[PDB]
């Protein structure tokens, strides 16, 4: 679990946050390395990547230098994880992307689903090399001696450590909200990929803070909170998860052999490009009708009943 | 126009058939070597198909011998025509296959379209030496001539000639009618290609023979009955359309280079080839509540209606 100290430094907060994410980074070390489920490798990167948000959203509650080290050291490892995330989300989607297909295209896609099989020993391999090496442990072991650390930094370089909790979560979350609602606003019927991209960052950066700081709140503030903007995520969430499909297919057909095997390959793979590109477009025209019923009165509300005499 | 004497052999009646076809045809040679539009070989083609599909349907109005020569000279007659078909067809469907793809994918169909093109010069000029060769008009004159022969041949060899025109409309109309409705029942809900392709050309033939004796019958009850028909014709047309465009997309991904131009190429054709797949499963969706409809009593009424005292 994650317990907040209400009245609390957002110094001794953030460390509460980070004493948990490294305890759940930990715990799914054993689930990769025997390669039980994809879902430990995606538990490992979310709780980097929730950290390194929380750590830029909040920066000025540790020294500079110190921070720059978390940040750096936490990207270098979820880097790391790429290869491997990569191989496991294009192998799920196997039966997804072959039922999208003509029966005479699939044949052509067996190669494509072994070389990704192949791809994954070869990934998982590199991982847990990583993972046993002394580059990784020695990081891992100096983050925990450093979150363990309670000394408050030297307020005039970490000027935001010493701050009441409950006064920095109003702050970044009324912040972190304003920043959806205008990029949001401002995003008129052009609705580009560059406006999507930004939005879909800027609703997980609301998303991290909320579920950081729930247990401040009475939490059906927080539920209703979380819940209002669920369509908005998805859809966001699901419109670049679209475009970073397609980018993948886009780079593969780019270096697919230039023999009659490839040609067949060719032939499936801008079979998904025009499938996915054709319900990205399905999810981009939902987009307006679905921010503006984000961007309402009830939401107002339930921000304002969240953060009530902070 | 075409206008039937109700009281004629069936013979006098084929016969103005063939003249009214022949006349389309040789009113469609200009604007086809002038290359006017895709409709002057699209109404050369439908006259020499009703002409083929009716002397089938009617064996035995005319000599065995006559008849095979007929079908023959037509066939090849139609044969000819194909390829320039063809090349107009799918140039005329260059916007809605390029609206088919993706942005990244669209460059690689310019020069498909740019060959289609040069394909199409090629097969014009072909054609055009084939309309003012002797072949053609050797037995066109022949056709023409045979056609004016108000003879009524060997009742023996050629047994329905001699026939009232208004008994063989209501017993090949009838049989037409069975025989899309036998078939059409026959379809259970594996709805099969080979299934779906018959049953459009049952209707076809049902269709040529009402639209040929048209002029017999009260000019309501065949425009109702052609009404009831469209949404079946509709249907499989449209299904069996989506099949030949696939099997075209499918043999040109066979014979695409093996280099890096053609994954290009291979990449945008398995688009459209994904694309038309959908839509045919679709159409195929629709048949069985589009066939219920059509087999119904209001199908038997008009028909009765159509066909009162034959």
């Amino acid at each position: 679990r994650l317990q907040l100290d209400a009245h609390a430094s957002i110094h001794e907060n953030v460390r509460r946050l980070l004493q948990f994410t490294t305890s759940i980074m930990e715990a799914n070390e054993e689930g990769i390395r025997k390669d039980i489920d994809s879902e430990f490798l995606h538990d490992f990167r979310v709780a980097i990547r929730r950290s390194r948000s929380i750590l830029r959203l909040l920066n000025g509650v540790f020294d500079p230098e110190k921070t720059a080290w978390m940040l750096a050291g936490l990207r270098e490892l979820g880097k790391r994880t790429n290869d491997l995330r990569d191989s496991d989300v294009y192998l799920l989607r196997r039966e997804e992307y072959t039922s999208l297909l003509p029966p005479s295209l699939r044949p052509a896609l067996d190669p494509f689903f072994s070389d990704l099989e192949a791809d994954k020993r070869l990934h998982h391999r590199q991982f847990c090399r990583y993972l046993t090496g002394r580059e990784y442990s020695g990081f891992m072991t100096s983050l925990k001696e450093f979150i363990a650390e309670g000394e408050l930094p030297d307020p005039e370089t970490a000027p935001l450590a010493a701050e009441p909790t409950g006064d920095v979560a109003a702050k970044t979350i009324r912040k972190a909200l304003k920043k959806v609602l205008v990029h949001g606003r401002r995003t008129g019927s052009e609705t580009s990929d560059a406006e999507l991209h930004e939005l879909r960052i800027d609703c997980k950066k609301l998303r991290y803070l909320l579920e950081f700081f729930a247990s401040l709140f009475p939490p059906k503030a927080t539920a209703q909170v979380l819940r209002q903007m669920k369509t908005l995520q998805d859809n966001l969430g699901t419109f670049v998860d679209l475009t970073v499909q397609m980018e993948f297919l886009q780079s593969r057909l780019e270096t697919i052999p230039a023999d009659r095997g490839g040609i067949s390959e060719a032939a499936a793979i801008g079979g998904l490009l025009t499938t996915l590109y054709r319900k990205r477009e399905k999810v981009r025209e939902h987009f307006h009708e679905i921010f503006s019923g984000f961007d309402s009165n009830e939401t107002g509300e339930l921000f304002d009943e969240l953060l009530t005499g902070l």
